Parts: C-alpha cells; structure tokens; sequence
C-alpha cells in the first residue's frame, strides 16, 4: 500500500536538480518509503504540515536528523529547543522567543538596514561581484556575528561550523562523515564562544545569559542556547539571501517590479524563501503506531519531511515553480510551522527585507556573467558561487 522508492534525497545527482525527484516522491502517494535510508518520507504539502503540527505523535526529542537518539548517541549534546519537545521545550523556546523578539528587533533595525545599504553601494563600485562570497555571505557575517556579540577572532569558524550542523542532519554518507571528522576545531571555538563571559553586553548571546534568573532556563543551560543561535542563524540567512539574489537574477521581470515598489522587498524575501527553501528537509520520530494518509507508521519510525517540495506542491500552490514577488506567500513551511517554527524568523527576514530594499533602491539590473556552482550539504539548498554584474539605478 506504501510505495517504496530508490531516490536517495541526499544524493549529489538529487541536490543538483531535486524538483523532477520532489514530484515524483508527491505523485508515489501522500506517504512514500525511502528503501536508500530506511525512512518513510511525506512530500505534499498537506502531510508535511500534519506531520509538523503533530508534535506529540512525530517527536524531535529523538533526533530531527536521520540519527536516532534512542538507538545512536548524538554527535553532539542534544539541542535544548531543536531536540526538545514539550513541555521540556516550552521555556527554553519562551526564552529564544523573547530575546529574538518584536521589540529586539527595533533596536538592530537600523544598524542592519545601514550595512545592508552600505554592502550594494560597496558592491557597485566593484561591478562585477560573487553574489554569494561578496553579499550573501558577506552581509550576514557584518551584521549577525556583531548582533550576537562574538569577538572578532575565530570568525572564520561560524560557516564551517554550521554547514557541519546542518551535514550531520544528515544519513551518514561522505557528506556527513567528513564533517565530522573535521570538526573538532569549529566545536572547540563554538562552545567557548557561548560562555557568559565571552558575550559582549546587549548582544544576543548575554540575552540569553540574563534570561537565567526568571525561572524559565538555568546557567547552566544558557550556552547551549547561544549555541543554537549559532548553529542556526548564519548559514541559514546566507542561503536565503543568496536565494533572493538567484530569484532576482532569473527573474529580471519581478526585479523591476521590486524597483517600482520597494515595499514589497519583505515580501520578495518571503517567496525567495518559499521558492528555495534553504532548509530543505528535516526528521521526525513516531512514538506511536499512527495513521498518515492511509498508512500505517509503527512506533519508533523515521519520518523525513520534504519542506522544499511541501512549498512546491501544486496541490497547495498555484503556479509553484514561478517566482511572485506579490504571491500570498503565508503557509509556506520554509521556516517549519507549529511549535518549532524557526524562533528566529524576524531576524531571518529582517536581514532579506533590508537586503531586497537596498538592491531594489540601488541596482537597476542582476545579469549572471559567470559559471553558477552549487553548494551541497545534506539539509541546505544554496549556492557556492553566483558571478553576476550589478548594474546601478
Ligand atoms: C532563511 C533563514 C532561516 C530559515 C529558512 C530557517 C529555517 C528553520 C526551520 C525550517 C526550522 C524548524 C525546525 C523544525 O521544525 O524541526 C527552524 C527552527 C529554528 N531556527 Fe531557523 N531558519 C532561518 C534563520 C534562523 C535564524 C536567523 C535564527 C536565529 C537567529 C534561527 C534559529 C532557529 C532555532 C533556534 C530554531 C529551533 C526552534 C525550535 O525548535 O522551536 N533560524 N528554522
Ligand atoms: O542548534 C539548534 O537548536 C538548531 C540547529 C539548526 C537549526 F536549523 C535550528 C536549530
Ligand atoms: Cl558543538
């Protein structure tokens, strides 16, 4: 009744082109078995946000990786909010939620929408740029590491570190295992990086620090907190970022109409989002025997949500492989939904919002002028090199 497949979604041949694969894991049926990995996997749109609102029955506390807490130790000490469920992680979540709040982000809107700016009239003067090194890395690494008051030595360790993180989601393929045996050093500089003491003042690490006395988390717990923030909030803005620019400079027609109203910069981001989803995939575990569209899931299985093609599910999206920069873009799962989804959404969408308003108040055209190279990693999509002259309004 459940069909079984051979794709192997981490495979080279699937992140270089996972759409012609992402229909057929849709069309097979509502619930697909992965025979490559020993998972069952949920593609449409429909199931995906079942699966994703159904905390209690598909668990992250055993893993949100292939990796099976129960049966394999974690690479690392389990994430208090990603590998938590409730009510273990209500408060930790309380606390991210707070110190990446509403109200914090008025306080760095002004310094990131400054650098953003400042980064395209520097990107002007050179013309001809990498869209990824020269902005979509570039920018995130001026504003986020600064925000979360790292020093500045050792900077260099914040990429490497989260494209382990987000490798080791992964099945333990030659992605994965090289990450990890190359680690170490990124760990080393990670952890230290989140003790109190090397968190400068009003940044978001000594946020979370001072989050430990209202009952909600404990000293003891703040470092790996800082630690997720880390994990989570760099790599996952210099592929939606990246994905923006890619959007804008394929699609030269909503470019200009971006220009025309630079309002709809937020909005932009938001389908650039939807429209690549950087975070591709992540796991959950049973911990019952549960009905998913007519299929029977036994206890303790694997269950991979294919977020990228949930966002490109004809059956929820009308023309879903078109870039809309005015599409009502609300329900998309780039960012999860239900009790995970990414506590760090505002921060995400302030950096792309800034961005896409720079870009559409300063560039007049995004022509790629080189050879495009992907960047492959087990959980994100994006970009190793985008060449592209940016021409000035
Ligand atoms: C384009 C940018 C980003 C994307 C696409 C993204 C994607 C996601 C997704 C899909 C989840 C859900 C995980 C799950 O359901 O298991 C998530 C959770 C999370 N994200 Fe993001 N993220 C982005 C940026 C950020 C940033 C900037 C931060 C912090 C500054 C951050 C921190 C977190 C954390 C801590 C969680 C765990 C939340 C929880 O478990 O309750 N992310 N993210
Ligand atoms: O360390 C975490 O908590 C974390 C890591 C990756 C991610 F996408 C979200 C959270
Ligand atoms: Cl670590």
């Amino acid at each position: 009744t459940i069909p079984h497949l051979a794709i192997d979604p981490f495979s080279l041949d699937f992140f270089d082109d996972p759409y012609p694969d992402q229909q057929t894991l849709r069309d097979a049926g509502p619930v697909v078995y992965l025979d490559k990995w020993n998972v069952y996997g949920v593609a449409r749109y429909a199931e995906v946000h079942a699966v994703l609102n159904d905390p209690t029955t598909f668990c992250s506390s055993r893993g949100v990786g292939l990796s099976d807490f129960k049966k394999e130790k974690p690479w690392r000490p389990p994430s208090l909010i990603l590998e938590a469920d409730p009510p273990a992680h209500t408060r930790p979540r309380a606390v991210l939620s707070k110190v990446l709040s509403p109200a914090t982000m008025k306080t760095i809107r002004d310094g990131f929408a400054a650098a953003a700016d400042a980064k395209v009239d520097e990107l002007l003067q050179r013309g001809c740029i990498d869209a990824i090194a020269d902005l979509a890395e570039a920018y995130p690494l001026s504003v986020f590491p600064d925000a979360m008051g790292l020093k500045q030595e050792g900077r260099e360790h914040l990429l490497p570190y989260a494209g382990l993180v987000f490798n080791a989601f992964g099945p333990p393929n030659e992605l994965r295992q090289t990450a990890i045996e190359r680690s170490a050093p990124h760990q080393a500089y990670v952890n230290e990086q989140c003790q109190r003491p090397n968190l400068a003042p009003g940044g978001f690490g000594a946020c979370i620090h001072a989050f430990t006395d209202t009952g909600e988390i404990t000293p003891d717990e703040a470092p790996l907190l800082v630690r997720s923030l880390l994990s989570a909030g760099l790599d996952t803005t210099v592929n939606g970022i990246g994905a923006a620019v890619y959007c804008l400079a394929r699609f030269p027609g909503e470019l200009q109409r971006l220009r025309s109203d630079p309002t709809l910069a937020r909005n932009a981001f938001e389908e650039a989002v939807r429209f690549e989803s950087p975070v591709q995939t992540f796991f959950r575990t049973t911990t019952r025997e549960v009905e998913l569209g007519g299929a029977v899931i036994g206890e303790g299985e694997k269950v991979l949500m294919f977020l990228g093609s949930a966002n490109r599910d004809p059956r929820r999206w009308s023309d879903p492989d078109l870039y809309d920069i005015t599409r009502k873009t609300s329900g998309h799962v780039g960012f999860g939904s239900g009790v995970h989804m990414c506590v760090g959404q505002l921060v995400a969408r302030l950096e792309g919002e800034v961005m896409l308003s720079a870009l559409a108040r300063k560039v007049a055209a995004i022509d790629i002028d080189g050879p495009v190279k992907r960047r492959f990693n087990n959980t994100l999509r994006g970009l190793e090199s985008l060449p592209v002259k940016l021409t000035p309004a």
